[PDB]
């Protein structure tokens, strides 16, 4: 049933979800992608649009909404209870969301198959994200755009 469901959200989640409950990377296997300019966590998805693994003390990439919510004309994505308010609004070509709360920025590239790559740059390195023109962003909108 395809409804014309346009849910107007406030910049907070509708339900209080239980964060992840998934293992934590001890920094090695997927860390190789996180060490790319010293970001704090990167989440890789599967070609179907499901997560491979998210590694941020239970950060809940619900791939389906993580990829979908950006297509809701929303300049704020609220995942894991945090409203990432967009710096740059580019659908598909990577969007940069501000952790309006918490402090930081989530950058997600969207391969049109479901696979999205969200990276997050440290709150300490936040002043550095945006200092070079495309420091961390280059690792995202290039790689996951080709790998679809």
């Amino acid at each position: 049933m395809k409804d014309g469901f346009i849910l107007k959200k406030k910049k907070i989640p509708k339900n209080i979800f239980r964060i992840g409950n998934k293992e934590m990377s001890y920094s090695d296997d997927l860390n190789s992608l996180i060490q790319s300019q010293y970001v704090s966590y990167v989440v890789i998805l599967d070609p179907n649009g499901a997560i491979y693994w998210t590694n941020n003390e239970n950060w809940q990439v619900n791939g389906s909404e993580v990829l979908r919510q950006w297509m809701g004309s929303a300049p704020s994505i609220t995942v894991a209870g945090t409203k990432f308010s967009s710096f740059r609004n580019e659908p598909g070509v990577s969007f940069v969301g501000r952790n309006m709360a918490g402090g930081g920025l989530i950058i997600l590239q969207k391969a049109p198959n479901g696979y999205v790559f969200l990276s997050w740059t440290s709150h300490e390195f936040l002043t550095t994200s945006g200092l070079p023109p495309l420091n961390i962003h280059a690792e995202i909108a290039m790689m996951a755009a080709k790998f679809q």
